[PDB]
RNA sequence: CCUGCUUUGCGCAGG
């Protein structure tokens, strides 16, 4: 283990326990390898999220549902439209928000997301984006999604450092599928921070969390 | 085998 694995191990030791509904999702999601947000990294989402206090939050990526119910859950009031491609995640999301008892607030669409703005954009605007979904395709997301952001807006994109791929010399990288997806995020993240008309700041928890808000 | 797709890490489209 390195610095980076031995912090992110103490926090993750630091933690309050989890409602055990909470620990049966994660707990499914590990012995699956369905990918979910880092606790971590979740735990930085939430209390942005605590701060802003968004009434609606588009998320890109539901996977079986564990993000959207945790953001449901901090905010009692919040309404969550989510977007999933997997048709069998989509139903293992629909159905985990249903025993949450959650289903009049988050709504998950089933498809790929650079084919619903028509669909997504019936409920914006959207207080807070949450982006974690496709490695290479970030820029799209955010290039689509971005006007159906409301005025304070925050957007939020996951997975921008890529266990640390990205801040180091990738240029040798293999396979070449890999060496191009990170070079993509390495291009989404200086293309992002050069932006003036955002004001972000990139957070090194978990997979790496890029904050954007968007400035008057 | 190699190149593109898919995946958090065997099947398509090419050479
Ligand atoms: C890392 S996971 C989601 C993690 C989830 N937010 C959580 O923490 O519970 C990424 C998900 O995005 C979905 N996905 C990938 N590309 C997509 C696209 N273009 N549109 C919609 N969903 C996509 C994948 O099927 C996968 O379930």
């Amino acid at each position: 283990t390195d610095r980076y694995e031995q912090i992110n191990d103490y926090i993750e030791a630091l933690l309050k326990p989890r409602p055990d509904n909470v620990k049966r999702l994660e707990a499914y999601a590990e012995e699956h390898h369905v990918p979910i947000m880092e606790k971590a990294g979740m735990e930085v989402l939430l209390q942005i999220l605590s701060v802003k206090q968004p009434k609606k939050i588009l998320e890109i990526g539901t996977a079986i549902g564990y993000s959207a119910i945790r953001m449901a859950l901090e905010l009692p009031s919040a309404e969550i439209y989510t977007i999933e491609r997997n048709e069998k995640r989509h139903e293992e999301a629909v159905n985990n928000i249903k025993e949450f008892q959650l289903d009049d607030r988050i709504h998950v669409f089933y498809g790929d997301a650079l084919e619903l703005a028509d669909a997504v954009h019936v409920t914006a605007p959207y207080d807070v984006i949450f982006i974690d979904a496709a490695k290479g395709q970030y820029q799209n997301f955010f290039h689509l999604y971005e006007p159906m952001l409301s005025p304070d807006g925050v957007i939020i994109t996951d997975n921008v450092l890529f266990k640390g791929l990205v801040a180091e010399d990738y240029s040798k990288i293999e396979p070449k599928r890999r060496r191009r997806l990170v070079a993509k995020i390495d291009e989404y993240n200086h293309w992002l921070m050069n932006h003036p008309d955002y004001q972000t700041a990139i957070i090194p928890v978990g997979d790496g969390l890029a904050i954007s808000k968007k400035k008057r």
